[PDB]
């Protein structure tokens, strides 16, 4: 856990050109399952690197678990190829990153009460209801979760640059609220 | 905990017209303390209803703990009156609600994974990092925290109406992911 945000998860979507028989994908695929009472999609997993694909009846596919935009796109391509080798007429259309989650560690403790009451129109802190402080940044559009320990989670990014920009914005605020 | 959002906390600010001696407020006030190494403001509390005021050297005051907009304003007025009775020349200027937090309970469990992967551009779910699902609503501007238990917390509202509208918006999504 470094000071510069490390990507923890990238979620992407792609549209397959055709409707897929989910039960049959689960039957033929070596590492895919379909239990519609547990989850309304085929769950298919690749081991290296570790990702998961959620394959919906509509032909939409969600790819999750990747640690970068590049790794997300490569994973999506691999799942498409797996589905094509199973005999379905899918195409790879409209790949799009939907969310990027990241974290960092400033290595000092934060007095969350001080931060919350100094910036009450941008954040919420209610430890009875949730742990840590929720900061809604507007420029860029990022939601930060700020913890007493100095761990920071940044959510909602669509491109990496917004993650870094958001952290550059918040850092001088965090330093103002350091505690022992 | 009802289905309609109940306000849990209202945070407001007001500007006092004058700089205040924080040590002296803490000395003279029956229920106020000042420990600058612990918190950089006077902390003053009134018992009924329970609220807390944070009084800053700049003359800015934050009022917290109120359960409605009306109770927030009445509390702010009471703190101002307390400060005025202590001998400071403060005025009550620019009262403003900054945040309203609320909660409700839909009384069924939610498959958070289903909601997250159906709406991944609006929400984040990473239980290794945080509990429950964080949903950033745009219209109105509200952040919702959605828990497996069916408890919902709505944050970031400036007026009550936005809380209700945000919950009206999310409810049909939650019902789609019941477990």
């Amino acid at each position: 856990s470094g000071i510069i945000p490390t990507l923890q998860n990238v979620v992407a979507t792609v549209n397959l050109s055709c409707k897929l028989d989910l039960k049959n994908i689960a039957l033929r695929a070596r590492n895919a399952e379909y239990n519609p009472k547990r989850f309304a999609a085929v769950i298919m997993r690749i081991r290296e690197p570790k990702t998961t694909a959620l394959i919906f009846a509509s032909g939409k596919m969600v790819i999750t678990g990747a640690k970068s935009e590049k790794s997300s796109r490569m994973a999506a391509q691999r799942y498409a190829k797996i589905i094509h080798k199973l005999g379905f007429n899918a195409t790879f259309d409209d790949f799009k990153i939907q969310n990027i989650v990241s974290s960092c560690d400033i290595k000092f403790s934060i007095r969350l009460e001080g931060l919350a009451y100094a910036h009450s129109n941008y954040c919420s802190y209610e430890p009875e209801l949730f742990p840590g402080l929720i900061y809604r940044m507007v420029k860029p559009k990022i939601v930060l979760l700020i913890f007493v320990s100095g761990k920071i989670v940044l959510t909602g990014a669509k491109v990496r640059d917004d993650i870094y920009q958001a952290f550059n914005n918040i850092y001088p605020v965090l330093i103002q609220h350091r505690k022992a």
